[PDB]
Parts: C-alpha cells; structure tokens; sequence
C-alpha cells in the first residue's frame, strides 16, 4: 500500500505517465499540475503534501520554456525552479516520503566534456552558459539528495532522460523543441505550399526518448533502483539521429509531399549502460513508429495542443 | 546619500569592519545581524531591508560553525545557507540596492585542480565531499550575481579571501579553525604545564588579517565593479606553514614549552593568486604576519573571558 504523488503530471512527461493504463497497477496515483499548487510557495506547496500524504513522489515539475527563445532569463530559471525543488523535496521529507524521485536534463552536464556522458560526470565543470540558470538549479536537486541521504539517510534519486518527445508535447515553433516544432512545421507546409526546415545544418544528432517509454522507465525507478547517483534514461549511444534524419521520419510519418530545405551541440551523446544493467531485456519503441504515433496524435488534437 | 547594510556584522569580518573608527567615512554604516533578524527567514528579512533602505549591502551573514566538525550535516548546511543567500540578494534587490558584495572561502573550489588557483575556476569541478553542502551553496551566490546581472544588469559581487584571522574569530578548539586554535591552546599550555598543533606542521595557508580585509572590503564596496569575484589576500611569494604560525604565536605569547601530533587532520596548499587585486591595487599592503598574530594574541588575553572559545 504506497500513494505516489506526481508533481507536473499535466506535462509532456506527467500526462504519459498517466497511463499507468493498460495500468500502472497494486497503489494510489495522485497526479497534480497546478496552481492546484503553485510549487513556488513554500506554504501550498507543504498543505499540498499535508493533504494528500504521499508514500512516493514522482517529482516533474520545473519552470522550463523560454529555455530555448533566444531572450533568456536566468535569474527566473534559477529563483523560480531551487524554490520548487527545495519546496517539493522538504515537504516530502517532512511528511516522510519514503522516496523521490526528480528529473534534470542532458543539457546541464559540463559544456566540454568528453562523450559519452555518464551519471557521474555532472557536476564536472560549468555547464553551457546559455541557461546556466536552469542548469545549476537543476543540478542542485542532485546536490539536495545527497544531502538528505548524508545525513538522514533517505534515498531520493533523479533520472535524466534525453531528448523526450511525444504527445502533450511544447508544439509552439518559436519556443524551440525541435521533434515538435518538425511536426508543426510539415502540418502548416501541408495546409500552404512549400516549406523547412527548423534551419540549420541538419547536421547535429540527438538521443530521443519517446513519452511513453520514458514513463515505463520511470515507474520501473520508482518501484526499484534506490541509488541516489542518478540514471540516464535513453536510448542508446549509438541511437542517435541527426535532425535531418529527424524531418525525415516527421515527412514521412504526415505524407508531406513537398519541399524540405534547410540553412547547436553538435551532439550531447549519453550513455545508458547503467540502464542496461538493470534492464538489458527493455526495448524502446522505433523511433519511427513513436513519430508516427505523436504525428497522428498531433493532427487529431490540434485544437487542444500546446500551440 | 549612501546607506550601507552589514548582514554579519557581529562576526570576525564584521567586527573589523566596524573600524571606520579609525574612519571610513564619505555614508553611513548600518551593522546588524546578529540574527536580531534570522537571515533564514524571508519575512523577517524583508522586514529589516524595508526598515534600513541600503543602497548598499556587504553580505557577510552565513551558516558556519560546526562545519569543521566530525560529524557532518550536509542537508542544513545547504538549506540554511541558500535561503539566507536568496533572502539577501533578492531583498536588497526589491529595495533597489545599487551594489551586493558577498564572501566566498577557497573552500568551495573543486578539490582536484592546478595551482595557484584564481576567480574563473570556482565551477571547474566538483568541491570536497566533506562540506558539500555549504560548498555548493557558497557557490551558487556567484550563479546567483550572474543572473542579476544577465537579467537586470545589476552589479552584485564577492570576495573570496584566503584564511582570515583576528579579533573575533572562533577561538574554540573543536570548531577547528587553525590560528585561533593555536592562540587558544597555547593560552591552555601556560596556565598549566605544556601542543599539538594537529598534524605533521608541513601544510602551507595565506592567512590575511581582519583589519586588512576590513579596508580591502571598504575599497571593494566603494570600487569594484566587476561581477567576476575577486580573490584578497596576500601573495603566494608570501603563504606560512602551520609550523611557522605556531612559532609566531608561541614567540608572541612568550611560551616557553612543542610536539605535533602525526595523527590529526593536517591539503597540503590551497594557494590562491592575487593578481587581479594586484592590478587593481599596486602599492596596498598588508600587516606584517608576526604583528598581526601579536596583535590578535593580544586581543585574546586581553578578552579571554568574553570570546569565543
Ligand atoms: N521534455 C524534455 O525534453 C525533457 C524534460 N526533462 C525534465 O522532465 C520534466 C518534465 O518536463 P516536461 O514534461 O517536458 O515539461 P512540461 O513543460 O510539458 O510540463 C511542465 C509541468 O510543470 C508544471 N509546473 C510548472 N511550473 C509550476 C509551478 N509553479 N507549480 C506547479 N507546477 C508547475 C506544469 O504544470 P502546469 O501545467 O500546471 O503549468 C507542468 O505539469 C521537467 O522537470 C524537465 O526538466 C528532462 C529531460 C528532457
Ligand atoms: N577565514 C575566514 O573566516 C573566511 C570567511 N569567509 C566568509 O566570510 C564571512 C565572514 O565570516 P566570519 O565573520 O569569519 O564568521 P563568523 O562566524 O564570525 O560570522 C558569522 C556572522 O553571521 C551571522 N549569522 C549567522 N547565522 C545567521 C542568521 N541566520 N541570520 C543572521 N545572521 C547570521 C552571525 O551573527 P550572530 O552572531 O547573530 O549569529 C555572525 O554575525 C563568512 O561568510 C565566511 O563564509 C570567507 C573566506 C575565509
């Protein structure tokens, strides 16, 4: 008998998680996204754990978005996501959570580095200075639990899934997730007359992690595993696809028929070699298939969808 | 025309601060805490930056104190030192503050790294495991002066000075600081018979004395515009071994009993470099190491009974 508190669960990652049917399955599901609780206020956010009374808390929720427009506001990144984190993990504490378990990204690990990354090289150098806001907040929900794990003794871990694409999805072309702004893309070329890229080389490769597969993985973390090193969630090193690549499966999956065209990292390769420890026998859906699936998932909800 | 809050200002730095008598002079000097306002509590925090109005603020106000001890508290150390943090920097700037000055320790630099090290390799790598929470927390205050400035263009600052001394310091034995337990053993020597120190005697440190740091923070507070943190402290040319501080302290006290004690404790060098307070700074100097230890040893007989020891 556990009651697992999802925090962010009207997001990308939270409404895949949701499912949990077919079914997640024992266990209480409490999903929240909010105001419902703005995560920023110390007082809703600890009534909100004095409510409901998590056992477990799947922690989602972060300020992100405007991380990718090119008018940055760092000092929002960083007051706005430690004051959430700081809320969100005491108040577990205090109400005695048994576990949580946070999500920080590939793109906080040090700028240089050599690749692949691995769970142990984040705090290895600065990051990227472009959102260093965002970066360190998040890497301090790492630092926070080790913290509570030094000297209480709790076990809160974090899971760091690449690039994470699918339905609920941010489809707003101006804010810059690449998966989802291909698929708007193709769907205004449709409607009009020629038209792409997201521009650029079309050069640079990233590791997508379709939704749904990263909510398995995650529940998988939350049920077991209790290092509190945390583990990158993906596909593997050697998955990658270059963003051309990427608007091929996109053109593919809407039957565009028009003109592609084109004129950032170039690659943030991870390693989930941990993950293959734990489950060598787990396969990710294909890539294409998953772009498929949130093509025609975008198409059907076009009205309801994030732009 | 300029009001200068002191978060601190009952501390070793923020004691010697207040001398500006001696004369600082123009201002405006406001000393508080004291947690006569807890720094850990917005409200409270609020409160205090609405009541005084600085157009200044000398942030010296932090968590320490039990941080050398054996037992570690990683999580409080953290919290508590990121909220008072936050609490100030975000405080003086909704009061508008033209300036923030704040104090980082080489503590915090990563524990793995090339010497001497200097302001652009604070984030190069991870800090001792000992004290991570603190360290990291005293790092974020310079995260946190970048995003003000990216964001607002404000020009909020640190110093990061090498191991300060003085009038003031935390003369307890347990809480380990080095020269004030050295001044404070050799004053438990003489009232009875017979050291220590811990260790083999080797490791070298720069220490820099309050008083110097007192007029180095003025200068910095009333110049200085960089939000690039700037190191104060003496050269590496200069830099003491544990060795020769306990012989200046044991000379200055007229001790007559040494040993060291293999055993304890003992990195064997944080050596900073000093160049950009160099370049800013040409001629400034500091007191002499022997006098200042004299001095300090002084102070301490002469306060015994109301210090911390
Ligand atoms: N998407 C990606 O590519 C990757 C994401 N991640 C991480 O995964 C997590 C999930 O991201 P994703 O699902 O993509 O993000 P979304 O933006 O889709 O979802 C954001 C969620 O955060 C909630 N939220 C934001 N601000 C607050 C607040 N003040 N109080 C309460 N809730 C708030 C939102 O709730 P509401 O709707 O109520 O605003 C929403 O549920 C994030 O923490 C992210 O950093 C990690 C790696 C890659
Ligand atoms: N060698 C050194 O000592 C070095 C120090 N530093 C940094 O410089 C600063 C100077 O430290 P130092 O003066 O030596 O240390 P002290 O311990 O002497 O000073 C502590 C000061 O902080 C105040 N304080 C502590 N907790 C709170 C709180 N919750 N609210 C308000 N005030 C609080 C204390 O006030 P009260 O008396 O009321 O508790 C006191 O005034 C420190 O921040 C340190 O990190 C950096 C490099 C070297």
């Amino acid at each position: 008998s556990m009651r697992i508190l999802v925090t962010g669960g009207s997001g990308l990652v939270g409404k895949a998680i949701q499912k949990v049917v077919a079914d997640g399955a024992g266990e209480d599901w409490v999903f929240v996204s909010s105001k419902d609780a703005d995560l920023t206020d110390t007082a809703q956010t600890r009534a909100l754990f004095e409510k409901v009374q998590p056992t477990h808390v799947i922690h989602l929720a972060a300020m992100v978005g405007g991380l990718f427009r090119n008018i940055k506001y760092n000092l929002d990144f960083w007051r706005k996501n430690v004051h959430m984190n700081d809320n969100v993990l005491h108040s577990a504490f205090e109400v005695g959570a048994r576990k949580v378990v946070s999500c920080l990204s590939t793109c906080i690990f040090p700028d240089k580095t050599t690749y692949p990354i691995d769970e142990t090289m984040i705090h290895n150098g600065p990051p990227h200075n472009s959102n260093f806001g965002y970066s360190y907040a998040k890497r301090m929900i790492d630092v926070q639990n080790r913290a509570y794990f030094q000297q209480y003794g709790c076990t809160f871990t974090a899971v760091i899934p690449t690039n994470v694409f699918g339905p609920h999805d941010n489809f707003n072309i101006e804010d810059g997730h690449v998966l989802p702004g291909l698929i708007h893309k193709v769907h205004l070329a449709k409607s009009s007359g020629s038209a792409l890229t997201v521009w650029g080389t079309g050069n640079p490769r990233r590791q997508f992690i379709y939704s749904l597969d990263l909510a398995q993985l995650f529940i998988w973390v939350l049920r077991e595993y209790n290092e509190v090193e945390p583990i990158i969630l993906s596909v593997g090193e050697e998955d990658e696809v270059s963003i051309k690549e990427a608007a091929e499966a996109v053109v593919e999956a809407m039957d565009f028929h028009g003109e592609v065209t084109f004129d950032g990292q170039f690659k943030k390769t991870a390693s989930n070699s941990k993950l293959r420890t734990y489950l060598p026998d787990f396969r990710f859906t294909p890539f294409k298939q998953a772009v498929k699936e949130t093509c025609a998932w975008f198409t059907d909800n076009y009205e309801q969808a994030r732009k």
